[PDB]
């Protein structure tokens, strides 16, 4: 088709969407940014959703996250490690790569469940207790989440 698909993506972390119009068979990289400030991430719960009527889910990933698991079925992921992941600057924390199939307008969503953030407790190398922020719990995001993170949901031609 010569008609286009406008993929619009959200996130209950992100405060604002990210766009882009392509054309039919084109491969998008659909990803959400974190930055974790002078913190960096403990633990995460996720999934995305996306219509399979218009798009076709070919690669979903954690790019930072070596030992996250994504479960493909459920198109969702987690990980957890007391020794952190450095989102400092803002990284990648999800990224779905999509062939576009049918056209319209459609919404691809990051739904992070729960977010855990720390510090490294210098004498151990690992998480501080005190230092743990609870940006997200069972969905419930903290009322001073965006002193903690910033975050942004990008939608790009795949390269
Ligand atoms: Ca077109
Ligand atoms: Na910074």
């Amino acid at each position: 088709a010569v008609d286009n698909l406008t993929i619009n993506a959200t996130s209950n972390i992100c405060q604002a969407n990210g766009s882009g119009t392509f054309n039919v068979g084109d491969k998008v990289s659909v990803y959400y940014l974190l930055d974790t400030k002078d913190a960096q991430l403990e633990e995460v719960q996720w999934a995305l959703t996306y219509d399979k009527n218009l798009l076709t889910l070919d690669s979903l990933t954690m790019p930072e996250i070596a030992d996250g698991m994504v479960n493909m079925d459920d198109v969702s992921g987690n990980a957890s490690n007391l020794a952190l992941y450095d989102f400092a600057g803002g990284k990648k924390l999800v990224e779905a790569v999509f062939t576009v199939n049918g056209t319209g307008t459609t919404n691809v969503d990051l739904n992070v469940v729960d977010l855990t953030l720390g510090k490294l407790n210098p004498a151990t190398g690992t998480v501080d207790a005190d230092s743990e922020y609870e940006a997200v719990v069972n969905g419930d995001m903290a009322n001073d989440l965006f002193d903690h993170i910033n975050s942004d949901a990008k939608v790009e031609a795949y390269v």
